[PDB]
């Protein structure tokens, strides 16, 4: 019934061949792009556009129960998996998908602005420097959104 967003991982050289596939399906999808703040080794936080992925080797898909729950996407090629917990896949939290989605539909100098309700952590994790440390703390935040809380 109601559809979520899912963090689909895929060979990252492979994504021409990979989206042409997921658009083939007709599937609502996004690879996004890296931020233009980054925040350097002095902690000062700078200016960059390299056009790099935001998370190399994932892309962001929207999908119901049954499309993720079967094997139709994963087995298109050079589709790893979903980010999943004991196989079950994660949907992405309400709050990240927001500015995620926020970025991807508004222009770079409003992306740019300072935005109250983005989440502390999420936002640290845009602003991380290398961008396989930065899929990495990602996915890390993502599945502590998903399996933990506190009061």
């Amino acid at each position: 019934g109601p559809m979520e967003w899912y963090v689909l991982q895929f060979t990252t050289t492979r994504f021409a061949a990979v989206f042409a596939h997921l658009e083939r399906l007709n599937f609502s999808y996004f690879c996004p792009m890296e931020t233009e703040r980054y925040r350097r080794p002095d902690k000062i936080i700078s200016y960059r556009e390299r056009r790099l992925p935001l998370f190399p080797g994932y892309l962001f898909i929207q999908a119901d129960f049954e499309e993720v729950h079967s094997t139709t996407i994963t087995a298109i090629p050079y589709v790893q998996r979903f980010i999943s917990f004991g196989g079950e896949p994660l949907p992405v939290p309400e709050d990240v998908m927001a500015e995620l989605l926020y970025r991807q539909s508004h222009t770079t100098a409003q992306a740019n602005l300072l935005r109250k309700s983005i989440p502390h952590d999420f936002a640290e994790i845009l602003l991380m420097d290398n961008p396989q440390q930065r899929s990495m703390a990602f996915i890390h935040y993502i599945t502590e959104r998903s399996l933990t809380h506190k009061m």
